[PDB]
């Protein structure tokens, strides 16, 4: 199993190698991670090393991946300025993160380029502004407003994603996430529709940005993650094919951990598979983290990384991240062995 990008640089290829290794793996096989926040937003939420740091003192481990997300599709920004909402001050963490040996995962909040400025006139900006099919083909449409404001995002992106080749980073990127969501503006039009129009322009979406990205941008440190909602339907009828997806994820909130839905769909996928986004439902402190480890463990086998979000999702606000963390099986921060 090699990488979708032909011209995948070494640095991804022995990473690819190793996640496809770790299901037959003896002793550690699941991957820790946190979400570190959004690059350049104040408080909490934002981007740090204050999450990793937050496990360290409850656990004593420091999570193996470290994520960021570039994007604030949430606030306006004005019309020509639209590339404002995308940051990536981040990476330079993210780098001290590689060199220790962790991995890298990036994701976008993106804002909705149909609109200038990211401004619908709905109060704030388009990330969870729904648009029709037609208004969404005008972004693969050569010489519209919305195709022009996208690829200025995906130029920002790339900027951001060049430096960490630069730097010799693989990234386990995670475009479009939560497409069979109706909630971003990438995603479905209604709760589990079963819209072909909405699946094929989101194929072709995704495909657009892996052309734009392997071809145009030279990005050869990407391993792209394709992750669908486990808590709606329909989530391999968004996938673009096995030529443009390198790792097969699912976004997964739920008060018990047992109740994953999607997993034998998203193995059907052939791809490594991860939880690349987890956490409760109920942000009230009381999900057993510990119980998530063993039941991924023991009911979902090929799981080889999961990612808890931040704020009220992190171990940390919630209960046995130290028993979590130093389970037997887990792979953290110091633990990852590659030629």
């Amino acid at each position: 199993a090699v990488p979708a990008n032909p011209s995948a640089d070494n640095s991804a290829k022995k990473v690819y190698q190793w996640l496809n290794g770790l299901p037959d793996s003896n002793g550690k096989k699941l991957i820790s991670g946190i979400f570190g926040g959004y690059s350049n937003i104040g408080g909490d939420s934002g981007f740090s090393l204050a999450q990793g740091n937050a496990i360290k003192d409850a656990t004593g481990k420091f999570p193996a991946i470290y994520g960021a997300d570039y994007a604030r599709g949430w606030d306006v920004s004005a019309p020509g300025d639209e590339a404002s909402l995308i940051d990536h001050s981040c990476n330079s963490d993210l780098i001290s993160h590689w060199k220790n040996g962790g991995l890298v995962a990036i994701s976008h909040h993106l804002p909705n380029p149909f609109y200038a400025g990211n401004n619908p006139g709905t109060g704030e900006g388009g990330l969870k502004k729904a648009i029709s099919n037609d208004e969404f083909a005008t972004i693969l449409q050569d010489g519209t407003g919305a195709r022009q404001r996208w690829l200025s995002l995906l130029d920002k992106v790339a900027e951001g994603l060049q430096e960490l080749r630069d730097n010799g980073v693989p990234v386990l990127y995670r475009p479009l996430h939560e497409m069979n969501g109706e909630w971003f503006w990438w995603g479905a039009t209604g709760y589990n529709t079963n819209d072909a129009t909405r699946q094929d322009l989101y194929r072709r979406l995704y495909q657009d940005v892996f052309s734009y990205f392997v071809n145009t941008k030279g990005l050869t440190n990407l391993l792209w993650v394709f992750s669908p909602d486990a808590n709606r339907d329909h989530k391999t009828a968004y996938y673009p094919g096995a030529g443009y997806v390198d790792i097969a994820g699912l976004d997964f909130y739920t008060d018990n951990p047992a109740s994953l839905s999607g997993y034998d769909e998203m193995l059907g996928l052939n791809k490594p598979f991860g939880l690349v986004e987890v956490g409760p439902s109920t942000t009230n402190g009381q999900y057993d983290y510990a119980v998530l480890v063993n039941t991924i463990l023991q009911n979902f086998p090929k799981t080889i990384m999961f990612v808890p979000w931040n704020d009220g999702w992190s171990p940390v606000k919630n209960q046995n991240a130290a028993a979590a963390f130093n389970n037997g099986s887990v792979i953290n921060l110091g633990d990852i062995s590659i030629s």
